[PDB]
Formats: C-alpha cells, sequence, structure tokens
C-alpha cells in the first residue's frame, strides 16, 4: 500500500518545480524514466504474487 | 503625446517576459535604469517647456 501510495505507476521524464531558491517555477528533466518505471511495474507484480500467495 | 503614452516616467529595472522561445516566464535586468528615467524626465520637462512657449 505505501508503494503504491508513494511513487505509483509511471515516472515522470518532465517534472516542473518551484521552490525558494529558484525564482520562478522551472523545468527539470529525469534521465532514463522507461526503465524506472517498468522496473517499478515489474516490483509491483512480484510483490502482488507475494500478497496473493500469502 | 506619442513620448509620454509610449515610454511613460520610470524604466523598470527588472523584467519579466514570456515568448515562444523561453518555455516559462523568465526575469531580465535591465543596465542603468537611474539614468534612462532621468534623461526621460528631463526631456519630456523641455518638450513641455516648448509647448508652453508654442
Ligand atoms: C497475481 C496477479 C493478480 C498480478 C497482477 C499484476 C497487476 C497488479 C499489474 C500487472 C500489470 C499492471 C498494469 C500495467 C500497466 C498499466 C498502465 C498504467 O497507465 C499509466 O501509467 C498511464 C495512465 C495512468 O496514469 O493511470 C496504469 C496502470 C496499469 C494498468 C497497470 C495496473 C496494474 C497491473 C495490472
Ligand atoms: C513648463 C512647466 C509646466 C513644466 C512642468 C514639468 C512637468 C510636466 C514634470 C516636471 C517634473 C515631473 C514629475 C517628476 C516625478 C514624478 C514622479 C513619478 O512617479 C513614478 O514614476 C512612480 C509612480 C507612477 O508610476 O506614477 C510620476 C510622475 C512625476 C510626478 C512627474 C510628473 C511630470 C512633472 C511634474
Ligand atoms: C510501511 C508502510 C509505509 C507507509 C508509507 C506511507 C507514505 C505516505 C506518503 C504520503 C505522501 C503524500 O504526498 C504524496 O506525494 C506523492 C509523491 O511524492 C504524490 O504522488 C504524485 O507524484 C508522484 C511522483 O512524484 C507520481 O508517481 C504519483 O502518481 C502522483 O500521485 C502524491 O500525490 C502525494 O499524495
Ligand atoms: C508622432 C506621433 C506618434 C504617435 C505614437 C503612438 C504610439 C502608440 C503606441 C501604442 C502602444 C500600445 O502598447 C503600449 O506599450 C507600452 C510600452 O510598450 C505599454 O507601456 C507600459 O510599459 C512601459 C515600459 O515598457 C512603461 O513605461 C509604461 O508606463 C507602461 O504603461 C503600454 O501599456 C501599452 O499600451
Amino acid at each position: 500500500v505505501g508503494q503504491y501510495f508513494l511513487y505509483g505507476f509511471s515516472v515522470p521524464g518532465l517534472y516542473e518545480c518551484n521552490r525558494y531558491p529558484c525564482i520562478k517555477e522551472v523545468e527539470c528533466y529525469v534521465s532514463r524514466p522507461t526503465e524506472k518505471t517498468v522496473f517499478l511495474v515489474f516490483m509491483f507484480a512480484v510483490s502482488g504474487i507475494c500478497v496473493v500467495l500469502n
């Protein structure tokens, strides 16, 4: 449940952030999103299989 | 009238712009605003004196 609520399914390649150091909203880029989301989906499937067995 | 409507009185030292090349709104800085606005005010005063004489 925590993994589902925290990370989700897909990893956004493009992010928009606006904190104190940055004067206005800025656009940052993430590296290798596809591999991260694929492996996250695989981990979620493995956890679901383990839950079903339990 | 054209000078009053176009430029105004004060020259903003800080500008906020958002055009097609710039993804989001960005903050640009102007150099020597005080001298520009002072000389513009002097030119406006000279034009007003000339208008009064005319
Ligand atoms: C032992 C058995 C029951 C395991 C079954 C595994 C499922 C819990 C997993 C396997 C594949 C997963 C799917 C793979 C791909 C996607 C697309 C994905 O779409 C997006 O990321 C874009 C849309 C959105 O933001 O939801 C939404 C989740 C979903 C349906 C996943 C939902 C969860 C699924 C069905
Ligand atoms: C022959 C005689 C009638 C000439 C008179 C000259 C005036 C037309 C000029 C001289 C000084 C000028 C002033 C000098 C400084 C300012 C402050 C200036 O304030 C700002 O820039 C911030 C506020 C705003 O945005 O209006 C507004 C215009 C004003 C009153 C100017 C209005 C026009 C004035 C009165
Ligand atoms: C052992 C048990 C552990 C229990 C753990 C419970 C953790 C709870 C975390 C609460 C977090 C609240 O803040 C939560 O942040 C996440 C991610 O940061 C946001 O999540 C959002 O962005 C992430 C990526 O950043 C996307 O993958 C997701 O789909 C989207 O919803 C949630 O919208 C927000 O609700
Ligand atoms: C010989 C006669 C010539 C007649 C000339 C008539 C020119 C008319 C120009 C119309 C322009 C309309 O666009 C006009 O742009 C100016 C400046 O770009 C804006 O002006 C705004 O920004 C400028 C600085 O950039 C400030 O100094 C000004 O106080 C503020 O109002 C006006 O808010 C907008 O109305």
